[PDB]
DNA sequence: CGTCGTCAAGGACGC
DNA sequence: GCGTCCTTGACGACG
């Protein structure tokens, strides 16, 4: 067993001066806003993963502004043509040097929603999330939480089911689900993937604060289950003393270990503000233990 | 350049 | 009913 944890974090990197998750206001809304935007942050996110791959951070997750308000109704630009090109050219490398990807949506995505309107703009998000990762020529993730949890949490639980089983495939077959620090505990989450297929993702954190009492290694082991290929995870910790699900803003060295030490063979996502410096102390930490 | 009013969006919460 | 906080607080009009 060589290899087998990667290490990722999260739309951009600080120490570099080259935002690769700028938006833009609705009321900027053109085809010149958006492309200048979309190539500056696609040219970022290029010297991002250069970056990444030299200090052997092999895991990312894109934002969901690279290409800003694609999923707003107004929005009618053709930035998959003109674009193609850049689009191209970051896929090629994510693939040739091994790079795992993700992304997540946020948190206007509730597909299962009660209210229509916003299960239809829910998917129009995660389409343009499918259509920017396709646009890539690569599969990678897109995670979402599961919801809402209006009417209580089995009918909330079948409104995700029924919708999810709707969806177009290229969707579905990115999809996976995190559990959260309020409602849906990662037994709900295996609920779901148990009448669906739907890999989970587990929040460290979110579990630790949300739990029917499974220790690390147990919930890990179920979730692994519902992976055909290697599970992801998103590794957070506490803002000491504040209420709690506040993301840290940087990593404990000590935590991580004591956590990388009990699992193997997944790849991580580092959820704090401080972002690529945590990515570098995760890569430390495991090169140590010979797990990277 | 620096300041600061405003920002697409859902849902849950505390007032 | 309104303000707040949620992958990463920052856009961009105005002087």
């Amino acid at each position: 067993e060589g290899r087998h944890m990667r290490v990722g974090y999260v739309s951009t990197n600080y120490s570099l001066g080259c935002k690769a998750d700028k938006t833009i206001k609705l009321s900027s809304l053109s085809e010149e806003r958006v492309l200048k935007v979309s190539s500056s942050n696609l040219l970022c996110l290029k010297n991002i993963l250069e970056w990444n791959l030299k200090h052997e951070i092999l895991f990312f997750r894109i934002s969901s502004n690279t290409i800003p308000l694609a999923s707003h109704p107004k929005f009618h630009v053709n930035w998959k043509d003109k674009l193609s090109h850049i689009l191209g050219d970051i896929g090629d490398f994510i693939k040739e040097n091994s790079i795992r990807i993700s992304m997540h949506p946020g948190q206007y995505v509730v597909l299962n929603s009660v209210r229509e309107e916003v299960v239809r703009s829910s998917i129009m998000e995660l389409k343009y999330h499918a259509d920017l990762l396709d646009s890539m020529g690569i599969e990678g993730k897109i995670q979402i939480h599961v919801g809402s949890s209006m009417n209580g949490k089995e009918e909330s639980l079948n409104r995700f089911i029924e919708n999810f089983r709707k969806l177009p495939s290229n969707i579905s077959k990115r999809l996976v689900i995190e559990n959260d620090d309020k409602v849906f505990s990662v037994k709900d989450c295996l609920w779901i993937s148990e009448r669906t297929g739907i890999p989970v993702i587990f929040d460290n954190l979110h579990h630790s604060i949300l739990n029917n009492g499974e220790s690390l290694n147990d919930a890990l082991s179920l979730v692994r289950r519902t992976w055909k290929d290697r599970p992801m995870i998103d590794y957070s910790e506490q803002e000491p003393g504040e209420k709690p699900g506040v993301h840290a803003t940087t990593i404990n060295e000590e935590n991580f270990r004591r956590f990388v030490n009990e699992v193997d063979e997944v790849d991580i996502m580092l959820e704090v503000k401080d972002k690529e410096i945590s990515a570098l102390k995760a890569v430390k930490v495991l090169k140590e233990l010979n797990k990277l």
